[PDB]
């Protein structure tokens, strides 16, 4: 009696905080939104990307996309105006380019200890609002801390690498799955939301996965058979 949502997601990735706060406005008119189970998994956007890379967000959008900075800064001020809408106020002037894996395994640690989300929800805040570096191990502390977690044991586990395999597996699983961007949602292993959608389509999916796990009830018409106890 429960529905499973698995969302790829990358904290480096501006559409994903919109589409957690999408997601989470589909939720919030879903009236089974109880029985709705959400778990986030690993995605890079860049997996060789470097520790730190110092330039402008606005720069290295233009160098991946081999556009004009004219143009990338139309594309940041966009996604900016659109999250405003979901109640998020970026600073990509602040941005810093980080290495997203050891972010991603703290968020593999939280979510051992029930706090994925909130995890999540708060490394999103501090790449796309606060110019937080997530590459930095006290920074990842610090925000560990802040989620309410052991800060002491969340930096030991990621000074020892513990979540890194599993972070692996994550994104192996999105690239078996076909998933190239982020965010991604599979709503009850079988239905795929493609991208930052409306919370309209999204509770949609919701809602469609419920009435098919709770069909109306058939008229049974009144010699054996076999069943499966």
């Amino acid at each position: 009696e429960k529905i499973r949502v698995d969302i790829w997601s990358d904290i480096a990735c501006p559409w994903c905080y919109i589409g957690k706060r999408r997601f989470e406005s589909a939720l919030g008119q879903f009236p089974q939104r109880d029985q709705v189970e959400v778990v986030w998994h690993s995605f890079e956007l860049d997996p060789s990307a470097r520790p730190l890379n110092p330039i402008a967000m606005r720069d290295g959008l233009a160098m991946k996309y081999s556009i004009s900075p004219a143009q990338a800064q139309g594309s940041l001020d966009h996604m900016t105006q659109t999250a405003a809408q979901e109640g998020l106020e970026y600073h990509f002037d602040r941005v810093k380019l980080a290495n997203t894996f050891l972010a991603h395994q703290l968020i593999h640690y939280a979510a051992e200890q029930g706090q994925g989300d909130a995890m999540k929800e708060r490394l999103l805040r501090a790449y796309m609002s606060e110019g937080q570096n997530v590459n930095d191990l006290d920074t990842l502390q610090k925000l560990a801390a802040e989620v309410g977690l052991d800060a002491g044991a969340a930096r030991a586990a990621l000074e020892a690498g513990t979540y890194a395999q599993a972070v692996r597996y994550d994104e192996a699983q999105a690239q078996q799955l076909g998933i190239t961007g982020v965010p991604f949602f599979v709503l009850g292993g079988k239905y795929g939301v493609s991208g930052a959608q409306a919370p309209e389509t999204l509770l949609g999916a919701l809602s469609q996965v419920w009435a098919e796990q709770h069909p109306a009830p058939l008229t049974m018409l009144g010699d054996g058979q076999c069943a499966v106890p």
